[PDB]
């Protein structure tokens, strides 16, 4: 288990982007969203910093916690 915080993340809809952006990249990965604490769950093979690159190519650059 990986946790970012995403602090651009702050509707569903930005929700959504980081999910997909997620899920394009590893689509085995499980991801989950909650905008109400900007908190971000990844289960995936790849690494936070490959994950987090990702995040930040699509504008949701995030923070490991």
């Amino acid at each position: 288990g990986m946790q970012f915080h995403i602090d651009d993340m702050t509707c569903g809809g930005c929700a959504s982007t980081v999910k997909k952006t997620i899920l394009t990249l590893d689509a085995n990965a499980t991801v989950r969203t909650d905008p109400a604490t900007r908190l971000v769950d990844v289960e995936t093979s790849l690494s936070a910093e490959q994950i987090a690159a990702a995040l930040q190519k699509a504008g949701f650059p995030p923070r490991e916690r």
